[PDB]
């Protein structure tokens, strides 16, 4: 077992606030931020010995991650940004960065209570999106 355990298996998105301006920070255009800002993606985390897989599935992409903590990759994300990413497990949290055109986003993902809160932050702006269990 490991403590990175408590964040494994299908996570369904039941709330979310301010990601229409999170992805204007990061500029997203206006038609993604509609098309995305509907969806109402599953979170699928799963673990393998030292790689991490985090899916995101919904009706407008189906995204997957998986790497390494510590040891950057190259990602691309739903809003078909090129970054560099790096992910770390800091006090509990899944801390993951994102690099690209000089600018730069941080994802959090924490368990609370039943919850998987994800939060996302941007040039002073803040997006939170809860997930629960499916
Ligand atoms: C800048 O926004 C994104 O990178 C993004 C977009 C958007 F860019 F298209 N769409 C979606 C989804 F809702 F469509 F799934 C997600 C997501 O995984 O929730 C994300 C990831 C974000 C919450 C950190």
């Amino acid at each position: 077992g490991s403590h990175m355990d408590a964040f494994v298996g299908t996570w369904k998105l039941v709330s979310s606030e301010n990601f229409d301006d999170y992805m204007k920070e990061v500029g997203v255009g206006f038609a993604t931020r509609k098309v995305a800002g509907m969806a109402k993606p599953n979170m699928i985390i799963s673990v393998n010995g030292d790689v991490i897989t985090i899916k995101s599935e919904s009706t407008f992409k189906n995204t997957e991650i998986s790497f390494i903590l510590g040891q950057e990759f190259d990602e691309v994300t739903a809003d078909d940004r090129k970054v560099k990413s790096t992910i770390t497990l800091d006090g509990g949290v899944l801390v993951h960065v994102q690099k690209w055109d000089g600018k730069s986003t941080t994802i959090k993902r924490k368990r609370e209570d039943d919850k998987l809160v994800v939060e996302c932050v941007m040039k002073g702006v803040t997006s939170t999106r809860v997930y629960e269990r499916a």
